């Protein structure tokens, strides 16, 4: 029953990433205690996607340094797939199925011969991967504790069963994350539908904002996310859970009470749920991808019963430890005895707020612009809830230069009690 | 919690046996994968009685060697005593009950840090060492799988509590010798009491053919009636169930069914019972400790009434394979009509047995003794049930020479039937 393994494995060293040195083989045991196979802690499983070429991809050799920088003194495991990959994309798409109950056959046999616990092992998957570590699992003896996914395979695997695709009942704990879901509704390249316990859709999942190296930009986001999340332990991004993509743009889903708000990555909190679970939070093209939420809710008020539209402001933020001056952002249908709501983000640190300014810009060049008195508001309070640290201070003005005026001087708000 | 555990430990090698080298350290866990511990096989714990010298005794460098002939690929594990046992014997009567604790601390951590699975440990004990095994195994976390007592201790742990002895509760299943166990109740070197769920007496128990060397002569046959059970694995030693001492001498307990008629040493049979289970052999003073068992029954016959005693007899053996010649035995209160039975051994094997002579000597030598003649009898049949092999074979004479008389020419019955 050892015969059929032609999926091959190996284990690697942090002082050597880059090669296969030491395999390890499914029946002979002379090699178990050669690859020296630490019995106490946790193991990570690392299962190669599609390729193209002959070589592994460029995420590997770093993803090994960054577990290995991260959990000091464990085991990864990287599946080979070399003979098998190298194909069209229905022709891959049925491997899966087979190199999941490779996998199963090699678990069971660790957690037959050497009383293996089944309980410290991670799976990680890319976007054939993720399948392929879903397809596993199911035939194991017992519930496998953690299976994470990378940016599933959306086109074959969608419309499925569930014991053919990765589905929340594969482990005990499956999140899976959904960078690239733009496309039509069973034509797309990530996986449009929910299949995790927590599902996160970072930049709501339509792209990312980076975009042959640059043909494959949004589909190496779930690999760059989880090397950060593995790098910044003491740093965790947080993600929010909202009912869809256009109320999160709203900012009304800025709610972290009853098993909300959860932890993006390594760092995640282990809370299973009833349903889909749809999670959002926002990132920066670089590589430190936190940035922070805060809302902002503005009572217009006035006498003059006028209406506008996209209408574009200019905000800052006066904090403790920082400062950030030049936040845009724009608001349509603007009229009297309203309260709007909006969402902001930044990406240098705060601390707690102090003051606020609000400009609302001209977009007339012209010097004929200073005439024709322009439309004005009476501005009383801005109430600002913050994200993480959830603090609900109120803004307000002196009773002086409370009237925001397009293509006048900014009001001046503080600290109101 | 890992610095009360001043008794040591130690792990040995088929090439170096009689040493001490690489050893192990509960809560040191870079030392585990330091002594190639090999997390598959079964586990053996040797565990040293006392002692008066500084050293170890004689028959570990034979038992280690003997485990790794038997057993290869497996682990051999040496606990240390020599700065407990050096002393006097109620000062290291006391000590069993904190080096059990220190062996049971030691299982619990091998069993909760690499999860191992305490269903493939042996605990091999000395007369000391059976009650420091006893002591542990009532506290761990769970039951030990055998636990195997040679001659336990007895003055200061007969009498006493069932959690403080070697008792049958301690473990799953466990086997105890017991050689020699003679003196007054209370006051034995070993213990006369039935403590296993299989209790051995060989020869009885009172003491051992062979009897500073000579002073602990039959205090060592526990040890090498064991490796020789380990040594002859596909010959085994048999040991018969009977109910006492003076009933197996009359051979009337030779029966093989119903959970009777176990091994010794160990290729014993997991048997469990609801009683105590004294069980009986006989064995020689050499290297090969095996002999047979054979069942003789005699119906004597005539005509003159005349009752004897003490009448000494020699006996045959003919078969297929080999012969015996001249096994001696005597029988007290010989009369007509009546049926006698005895037991019968042997240490050269037979095969079948074919024909059998019976000799009845005379005591006196005097050239007078051929006159006042004989006392006779008329025998007709002997049936003779042998001990391994359940054959029920009945052998006679023909119609000449079935008189047996002392001093004259001996009978000879061949297979009647």
């Amino acid at each position: 029953d050892f015969r059929d393994i032609e999926s091959k494995f190996a284990l690697r060293t942090p002082e050597d990433t880059a090669e296969d040195t030491c395999h390890l083989i499914p029946g002979v045991t002379e090699s178990v205690a050669n690859c020296h196979f630490n019995h106490s802690s946790k193991t990570f499983v690392v299962i190669h996607g599609w390729t193209v070429t002959g070589m592994y991809e460029s995420w590997v050799p770093k993803l090994v340094a960054a577990l290995y920088k991260r959990e000091p003194d464990s085991n990864v495991i990287v599946v080979d797939w070399l003979s098998r990959a190298q194909q069209h994309y229905p022709v891959s798409a049925g491997y899966t199925k087979l190199v999941g109950q490779d996998v199963a056959k090699f678990m069971n046999w660790m957690a037959d011969e050497f009383n293996y616990p089944l309980g410290n092992v991670h799976l990680l998957g890319y976007s054939l991967g993720a399948h392929a570590a879903g397809i596993a699992g199911s035939l194991t003896n017992k519930k496998v504790n953690r299976i994470t996914g990378l940016d599933p395979a959306g086109p074959n695997f969608e419309y499925a069963e569930a014991p053919s695709r990765l589905s929340p009942d594969d482990a005990d704990f499956v999140d899976v994350l959904h960078t690239f879901t733009r496309g039509s509704p069973g034509r797309s390249i990530g996986i449009q539908k929910p299949v995790g316990h927590v599902d996160i859709y970072p930049n709501g999942g339509t792209f990312q904002p980076g975009c042959d190296q640059l043909v494959k930009c949004s589909h190496e986001r779930s690999v760059h996310l989880f090397i950060d999340s593995l790098l910044n332990e003491e740093n965790p991004s947080k993600a929010y859970r909202c009912n869809s993509k256009e109320a999160f743009e709203k900012g009304l889903c800025l709610s972290c009470r009853k098993n909300r708000c959860n932890n993006m990555g390594y760092e995640i909190n282990k809370v299973r749920a009833k349903r889909s679970s749809k999670m959002y939070l926002k990132t920066r093209s670089q590589m430190p991808y936190k940035v922070f939420h805060y809302q902002v809710k503005i009572h217009f008020s006035g006498t003059e019963s006028n209406t506008y539209t996209n209408q574009a402001f200019e905000i800052s933020l006066y904090g403790t430890v920082a400062e950030s001056e030049n936040i845009p952002f724009t608001l349509p249908e603007v009229s009297t005895n309203k309260t709007y709501s909006f969402l902001l983000y930044t990406e240098v640190d705060i601390g707690e707020l102090l003051m606020l300014k609000l400009k609302w810009i001209s977009d007339s060049y012209f010097s004929w612009s200073n005439w024709w008195s322009s439309p004005g508001f009476d501005i009383g309070k801005i109430r600002v809830k913050a994200g993480e640290t959830q603090k609900k201070v109120i803004f307000c003005s002196r009773e002086k230069m409370s009237y925001l005026q397009k293509g006048k001087s900014p009001v001046i708000f503080v600290k109101c009690h």
